Formats: structure tokens, C-alpha cells, sequence
């Protein structure tokens, strides 16, 4: 059993912009999401061999996690805010898809989207 490499966090050739929005996402959106209670299965790669998901990226072909946002945003990875809202929405989007409504991991997402969203809400003005 094997895991994918993870999502890209380095490319020279990518072309990179600072933002009050990307700062906000960092400091606010990202730091308020990973200390909260149900951040744990979200802060690295899903681990398909030690969680016993075999078929994990069998279903989910755009894994996303919030440990490569944190690397993207602390290594100024991307250009634009939507970018890192995408990443986000493609985590939350991956955790519905492959599991069920009434699983635990399911209420775990809704919760941090439910906060992801409200802070969403507050993005600064450009
Ligand atoms: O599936 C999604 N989204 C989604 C799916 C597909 C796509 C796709 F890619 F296809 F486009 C995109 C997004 N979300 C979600 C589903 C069930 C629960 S639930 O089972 O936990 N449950 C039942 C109803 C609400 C909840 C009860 N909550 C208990 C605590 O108080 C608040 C409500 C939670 C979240």
C-alpha cells in the first residue's frame, strides 16, 4: 500500500504575490482552523496506509489537506486569496465525498467549514 506524493508546496517557476487577503488566510483563517478540537485529521495528507483507506485515492484524485495549506501559505505559494479558498473547499469537498453523512469525520468537516465560512465572510478589502 502506497500513498500518492503530496500536493505541490514549491515551484520557482510559479510566479508569487503577497497579499493582506493571503496574510489574512495565514494568520487568521489557517491558525484559527488548526487549533481547533477537530482539526487532527485534517492537518497532514491523508495517511491511506496507516488509516487502512486503500481506496482512499482510488476515489479522491484532488487530495487536499490543511498541513500543505499551512506549507503554501507560510512558503508564499500562491498569487490570488481564491486559490487557498479553493484548497479549503476541494478538503472539506474531498472529506464528503469519500465517507457518509452520519460519519463522525463528516461532522468533523462541517464544523471547521462552518468556521472556515464565517471567516470567509470577513475577507479584508483588497
Ligand atoms: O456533504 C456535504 N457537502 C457536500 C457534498 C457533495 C459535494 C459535491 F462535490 F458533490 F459537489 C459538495 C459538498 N455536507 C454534509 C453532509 C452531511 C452532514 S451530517 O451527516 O453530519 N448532518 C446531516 C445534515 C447536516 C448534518 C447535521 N449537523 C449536526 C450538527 O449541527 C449542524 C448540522 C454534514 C455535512
Amino acid at each position: 500500500s502506497m500513498n500518492p506524493p503530496p500536493p505541490e508546496t514549491s515551484n520557482p517557476n510559479k510566479p508569487k504575490r503577497q497579499t493582506n487577503q493571503l496574510q489574512y488566510l495565514l494568520r487568521v483563517v489557517l491558525k484559527t482552523l488548526w487549533k481547533h478540537q477537530f482539526a487532527w485529521p485534517f492537518q497532514q495528507p491523508v495517511d491511506a496506509v496507516k488509516l487502512n483507506l486503500p481506496d482512499y485515492y482510488k476515489i479522491i484524485k484532488t487530495p487536499m489537506d490543511m498541513g500543505t495549506i499551512k506549507k503554501r501559505l507560510e512558503n508564499n505559494y500562491y498569487w490570488n486569496a481564491q486559490e487557498c479558498i479553493q484548497d479549503f473547499n476541494t478538503m472539506f469537498t474531498n472529506c464528503y465525498i469519500y465517507n457518509k453523512p452520519g460519519d463522525d469525520i463528516v461532522l468533523m468537516a462541517e464544523a471547521l467549514e462552518k468556521l472556515f465560512l464565517q471567516k470567509i465572510n470577513e475577507l479584508p478589502t483588497e
